[PDB]
C-alpha cells in the first residue's frame, strides 16, 4: 500500500531517535532527536550541538530535546531541551536564543526540562511551555517572561507533571499529565476539572481541523468532547496524533508502528519491517506533513522514515503476502478477457491475479510457465519448459495437448492466432500450426520440410500484408507468405543490428516493432523493407530490448535490461525509466508482456511483475525551484583548523576576500520527492557565459577566481523534461 523511503546516518542524520519534526517558513526540515539538533537541506542533515570551550558561539544548551516548533509569526525554531532549558534558533539571523531556569528571577523558566511547547490562541502573542516536573509556563514574548501555572499558583491542579499542553477552547487549557491523567484549566477562572480512568498516562492531546478533540494515552486513543464530558474508544502507547491533508488521522504508536483510522469509515496499519512498504522500527514516535504534503516519521531507534506526496507510478507483484508471487521470475503473463491475469513463473506454477489479489496457483506437469496465449475462443494455453501444452478451457477444466509423437516432451515457446482461428506454434523443433474450428493440427515445417531458417523458433508475428514474420534463437528474423515461401531474412552478417530477436509486434497503426539484441527496430511500412534501428546515440539506453506493448496513444513503451523505456510518436524521442522511479532491479525477460483490460502494461522480469500506466504525464511534475543552500570555502590543508568556514548569503549576494577566492557553492531542491531525480546546470557569469552540467551532485566548487563581480545562476529539471527558463541567482563579488 505505501513506499516508505528511509534516512538515517547515511545521510548524516546526528542520531536514530528522533522525537519531533517541523518545517521553517522557508521551508526547511528540522528533527529533534536524542542527540543533536538537525536540519535538512534536502540532500544531507546539518547537525547542530552544544558547544563547549566556547562561551564563544552560542547553540543548542543541551543535546538532549524533547521538541521542535516552528513560531506562527517570528523566523525562529522553538526547542524543547529535556535537560538544558528552552531553546529558540532564529534561522533568519542565525542564532540560538536561550532560556533557563535562574534562582535570581524567578520570573524566568521554572525548570529546565521542557517537555512541549505550542502557541497563544492569537499566535505568537506568547507561547505555552509544559515541563516534566514543576508546571506548565506560559512565556510572555513581548516582555520575554514566564507567568507559572504550577499547584504553588494554581491549588486547583491535580498533578504539576504534564507533556502536552493546549487552548483547546478559547481560554480552556487541556493538559495531559504524566500519569496523572488529563486537566482542563480555565484561566479565567482557575479552576480544574480533571479526568481519571481511556489510559492515565495522556501523552498527546490533537483538535482536529473540525474541531473533534484527539488524545493519546498510554492505553490507547479515544475521542473527546467537553460537551458531554465523556470519552469513547489495538489499546498500546500512543505518541503522536495528526490528521493529514488525506482526512486521515495518522497516529503514531508504540509497538505497532503507524495506524490510520480514515474518517470516511462512517483501521489500517503500516508496522516495522525490512522493506520498501514498511516502517524501520516498531515504535513510530513523531508524525508531520510537508508544505509539500510528504508524510515524515520520527521513530524511536530507526531513524527517519519518509513516504513520498505522489504515488510511485510504477509497482511490482512479487511468508505469502496477498499478492505474493509464488516464484521470483514472472516469465510470461496472460490477461484472459473477463479481469484475472494469469502470471506464469519460472519456479512456481502460475499465479492467476485479480484486482492485485492472487486468487490460484498450479501445481500442469512441469511448472516453468514460459508463454501464454488467449485465444479468440477465450480459452487459454500455456506452454512449459520440456511439459507439452497445458491448455485452460473456461468451461472449468484443464486439459494437456500433445504435439510430437510417442506424445513427446516439446520446448514451447510462442503462441500466434491470425485472422484465420490457426494458431501457430513457435517449438525448438520448428512451427506447428493447429487449426482451432476442430482438428488439433495442420502443419509442422522445419530444417527438413520447409524453407523454414532455423528450427529454435523464438518469435512469431504478422505483416499486415500477412505474411509470417518467425524469429529464431541466434539466426534473426525471417518473413514467410503464408505457405511458407521465404520473402525476405534479417542477419546479423546480411546487415541487421542483431541476431537474437526477442519479440515482434504489429502496432495498431499497422507498423512491425522488433525487440532486438541492440536496437529496438520498426519497418515504418510494410510496403517496403525499409527499417530503422533504435539505439544508444538516439536516447536509448540500454539497447537490449526485452518486451514490447503499445498505449491509449501512439507510443511503444519496450522493457529492457536495465529498465523500461518508451518511443513518444509524437515528440520522435525516448523517455526512459529504472530504479528511480520503482523498477524491480533486475532484468526483464523477453517476449514477457500483457496489457490490461483497462490500458495497465505489464512486463515480467527476475523481480516479479512490474506494471504501469501512461504518466508519461511525469511532465506535469512541475519544474521544481533551486535553492543554494550552502557556500564555504574549502579548507587549506595546513592542519590546524576543522570546520571550514560558512559564507552567509545576505541579499541574495554574497562579498569574499581575495583570500577566500575558492568556493564550493551546494544546492538542492526542498521536496525531498524530487531528489532522487533532477539534475542541475549552473553558469558563472562574469568568468564563462556559457552552461555546464554536472551529473550526480549538488555542488560546485570554483578556486582561484580573480577580483571582480560574477553572477552563480543554477536551474534544474527532471528526468524526462527539458532544462527550464526559470534560474536561481547568486551575486559574487571578489574584492583585491
Amino acid at each position: 500500500p505505501y513506499l516508505i523511503q528511509r534516512l538515517g546516518i547515511e545521510q548524516g542524520l546526528s542520531n536514530n531517535y528522533v522525537l519531533s519534526i517541523t518545517q521553517d517558513k522557508q521551508g526547511f526540515l528540522w528533527f529533534a532527536t536524542e542527540e543533536g539538533l538537525n536540519k535538512f537541506d534536502g540532500t544531507r542533515f546539518i547537525t547542530y550541538y552544544k558547544e563547549e570551550q566556547s562561551s564563544s558561539v552560542q547553540s543548542i544548551t543541551g543535546n538532549e530535546l524533547n521538541e521542535v516548533y516552528t513560531d506562527p509569526v517570528q523566523p525562529v525554531i522553538w526547542i524543547a531541551t529535556q535537560r538544558a532549558g528552552l531553546n529558540a534558533y532564529n534561522y533568519e539571523t542565525q542564532s540560538f536564543s536561550v532560556y533557563q531556569y535562574n534562582p535570581e528571577d524567578p520570573q524566568s523558566l521554572i525548570t529546565n526540562d521542557v517537555t512541549h511547547i505550542t502557541s497563544s490562541v492569537q499566535a505568537g502573542k506568547g507561547l505555552w511551555v509544559c515541563t516534566y516536573y514543576r508546571g506548565i509556563e506560559y512565556l510572555d514574548i513581548a516582555t520575554g517572561k514566564f507567568t507559572h501555572y504550577n499547584k504553588s499558583t494554581v491549588p486547583a491542579l491535580p498533578s504539576e507533571q504534564t507533556w502536552t499542553a493546549t487552548e483547546a477552547e478559547d481560554g480552556k487549557l487541556y493538559i495531559g499529565h504524566v500519569e496523572g491523567g488529563l486537566s482542563i484549566l480555565s484561566l479565567n477562572d482557575k479552576s480544574v476539572k480533571h479526568f481519571v480512568h481511556p489510559g492515565n498516562d495522556v501523552r498527546c492531546i490533537y483538535k482536529d481541523t473540525n474541531g473533534n478533540i484527539w488524545i493519546g494515552t498510554s492505553k490507547g486513543l479515544a475521542l473527546f468532547n467537553a460537551n458531554t464530558e465523556t470519552f469513547t474508544n489495538l489499546s498500546s502507547y500512543i505518541f503522536s496524533i495528526k490528521q493529514l491533508k488525506d482526512n486521515k488521522l495518522w497516529i503514531a504508536t508504540e509497538l505497532n508502528g503507524i495506524m490510520i483510522l480514515d474518517l470516511q469509515q462512517n483501521f489500517e496499519f503500516i508496522r516495522e519491517g525490512d522493506n520498501n512498504y514498511s516502517l524501520s522500527n516498531a515504535s513510530a514516535r513523531y508524525i508531520f506533513q510537508d508544505s509539500f504534503n510528504n508524510i515524515w516519521i520520527g521513530t524511536w531507534g530507526g531513524g527517519i522514515n519518509f513516504i513520498s506526496n505522489a504515488p510511485p507510478t510504477f509497482h511490482t507483484w512479487s511468508q505469502m503476502n496477498e499478492s505474493s508471487l509464488s516464484n521470483k521470475v514472472v516469465s510470461s503473463v496472460c490477461d484472459d478477457g473477463q479481469g484475472k491475469l494469469w502470471i506464469g513463473t519460472d519456479g512456481g506454477g502460475i499465479n492467476v491475479f485479480e484486482n492485485g489479489k492472487r486468487v490460484a496457483i498450479y501445481n500442469l506437469l512441469s511448472n516453468s510457465v514460459l508463454c501464454s496465449l488467449k485465444d479468440s475462443e477465450g480459452n487459454l494455453w500455456f506452454g512449459t519448459y520440456l511439459g507439452n501444452i497445458s491448455y485452460y478451457n473456461t468451461r472449468l477444466k484443464k486439459f494437456q495437448i500433445i504435439e510430437l509423437e510417442k506424445n513427446e516432451l516439446l520446448d514451447v515457446r510462442v503462441f500466434y492466432e491470425d485472422k484465420n482461428k490457426k494458431i501457430w506454434i513457435g517449438t525448438h523443433a520448428g512451427v506447428f500450426v493447429i487449426d482451432l474450428a476442430s482438428k488439433k493440427v495442420i502443419h509442422h515445417y522445419d530444417t527438413s520440410n520447409s524453407q523454414l531458417l532455423e528450427n529454435f523458433v523464438r518469435s512469431i508475428a504478422q505483416d499486415s500484408e500477412g505474411r509470417f514474420w518467425i524469429g529464431t534463437f541466434g539466426g534473426g528474423v525471417g518473413i514467410y507468405t503464408p505457405d511458407m515461401q521465404l520473402v525476405r531474412k534479417f542477419n546479423q552478417y546480411e546487415g541487421f543490428c542483431s541476431n537474437t530477436i526477442n519479440q515482434i509486434y504489429r502496432s495498431s497503426k499497422g507498423q512491425m516493432w522488433l525487440a532486438t539484441g541492440e536496437g529496438l527496430v520498426c519497418f515504418p511500412s510494410a510496403r517496403n523493407f525499409d527499417y530503422q534501428v533504435f539505439q544508444r546515440k538516439e536516447g536509448l539506453p540500454n539497447t537490449h530490448i526485452r518486451a514490447i506493448s503499445e498505449d491509449k496513444n501512439g507510443n511503444i513503451w519496450a522493457s529492457t535490461n536495465t529498465g523500461i523505456s518508451c518511443y513518444i510518436t509524437s515528440k520522435k524521442c525516448f523517455y526512459t525509466y529504472d530504479h528511480s522511479n520503482n523498477i524491480p532491479q533486475g532484468s526483464f525477460i523477453s517476449g514477457c508482456v500483457t496489457k490490461d483490460h483497462n490500458g495497465l502494461i505489464y512486463f515480467g522480469s527476475i523481480n516479479g511483475l512490474c506494471f504501469f500506466n501512461p504518466d508519461i504525464a511525469i511532465n506535469s511534475p512541475q519544474i521544481p525551484p533551486v535553492v543554494i543552500t550552502k557556500v564555504r570555502i574549502p579548507g587549506r590543508l595546513t592542519s590546524r583548523e576543522k570546520n571550514e568556514t560558512a559564507i552567509p548569503i545576505s541579499e541574495g549576494e554574497i562579498e569574499l576576500t581575495h583570500e577566500q577566492n575558492s568556493f564550493n557553492l551546494t544546492f538542492n531542491v526542498q521536496d525531498y520527492s524530487l531528489a532522487n531525480q533532477v539534475e542541475y546546470a549552473y553558469m558563472l557569469k562574469g568568468l564563462e557565459n556559457s552552461w555546464y552540467t554536472i551529473n550526480e551532485q549538488n555542488s560546485v566548487t570554483f578556486r582561484n577566481i580573480p577580483p571582480g563581480k560574477y553572477e552563480f545562476l543554477v536551474k534544474a529539471r527532471l528526468h524526462n523534461q527539458d532544462w527550464s527558463e526559470d534560474t536561481t541567482s547568486l551575486r559574487i563579488h571578489i574584492n583585491p
